[PDB]
């Protein structure tokens, strides 16, 4: 057990760690490593039932993912002696200093950085998808971006609001029990964007948004309407007057004809027939970077946890052992 010391920013850390300031997040210098480190402290982890799953679930999340494209556990600490006291979790990881918002306001982007950028969420999104992981919630500022363009993938709804932008239809509304490739819409939004530098469907509002959508790629035929398990909102469906599917090489104008493509087979409307970050990868649009020996899969996720059912001091008690079996990646 390392020396912690205190201070009001309370946090309450290893020696380790030090020059802590706010970005609940504080930025700090890692002694051990030379690293920059993020760390987050969980503070009321264990209050509801609800609570201390998330708390279980986020450490399991985190402790899991092992991959350049993914944000991973550095370190994850307790000030407390004993499972009786313990009452607070610690995350660290690297800090890259910035977000996707955080970079196309700073500079004008190539179609090669896009190419990069957009190599990566797949990469990293591959290897969630492997671990049968959804994000669920890929957004630019879930996006963690240092200065050399390297990018990872972190975290995992009224109005004219960025929250809602990059969700897929599907899950925006509620029609079906949802897969990964929701995530692959979210990557065509952030892709596009990258691209034109404006927002591909800002709707004010859930209904607005989804006319946005199905302007560019259509109201859905006979197939995805049987697919629509919401019977509330497959009859709502059916009261928009028919659309085909726009020319994506008229809306985004100029742009490499292989990132048209792409987006096309990103942006489908029936989640079934989407193309997976595996399959992305291969696109001839990423013939720069891609390497199918250096784009790997994740070690099986156990996630059955998630179907049981367990009192707070149990979640909590989990929680607790897995604090104490961390094992430092080197
Ligand atoms: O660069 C970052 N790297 C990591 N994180 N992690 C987190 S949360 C987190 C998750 C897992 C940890 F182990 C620890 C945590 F703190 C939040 C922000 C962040 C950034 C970052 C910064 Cl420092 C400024 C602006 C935008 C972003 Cl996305
Ligand atoms: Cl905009």
């Amino acid at each position: 057990r390392p020396t912690f010391y205190r201070q009001e920013l309370i946090w309450e850390v290893p020696e380790r760690y030090q020059n802590l300031s706010p970005v609940s997040v504080c930025a700090a210098f890692d002694t051990k490593t030379g690293l920059r480190v993020a760390v987050k402290k969980l503070s009321r982890p264990f209050q509801s039932i609800i609570h201390a799953k998330r708390t279980y679930r986020e450490l399991r999340l985190l402790k899991h993912m092992k991959h350049e494209n993914v944000i991973g556990l550095l370190d994850v600490f307790t000030p407390a002696r004993s499972l009786e006291e313990f009452n607070d979790v610690y995350l660290v990881t690297h800090l890259m200093g910035a977000d996707l918002n955080n970079i196309v306001k700073c500079q004008k982007l190539t179609d090669d950085h896009v190419q990069f950028l957009i190599y990566q969420i797949l990469r990293g999104l591959k290897y969630i998808h492997s671990a049968d992981i959804i994000h669920r919630d890929l957004k630019p500022s879930n996006l963690a971006v240092n200065e050399d363009c390297e990018l990872k993938i972190l975290d995992f709804m009224t109005g004219y609001v960025a929250t809602r932008w990059y969700r897929a239809p599907e899950i925006m509304l509620n029609w079906m029990h949802y897969n990964q490739t929701v995530d692959i819409w979210s990557v065509g939004c952030i892709m596009a964007e990258l691209l034109t530098g404006r927002t591909l469907f800002p709707g004010t509002d859930h209904i607005d948004q989804l006319k946005l959508i199905l302007r560019l790629v259509g109201t859905p035929g006979a197939e995805l309407l049987k697919k629509i398990s919401s019977e509330s909102a497959r009859n709502y469906i059916q009261s928009l007057t028919q659309m085909p599917k726009m020319n994506f090489a008229n809306v985004f104008i100029g742009a490499n004809p292989l990132a048209v493509d792409l987006l096309e087979k990103m942006l489908v409307l029936d989640s079934d027939k989407r193309i997976t970050a595996a399959q992305a990868l291969a696109h001839a649009y990423f013939a720069q970077y891609h390497d199918p020996d250096d784009e790997p899969v994740a070690d099986p996720y156990d996630q059955s946890f998630e179907s049981r059912d367990l009192l707070i001091d149990e979640w909590k008690s989990l929680t607790y052992d897995e604090v104490i079996s961390f094992v430092p990646p080197p």
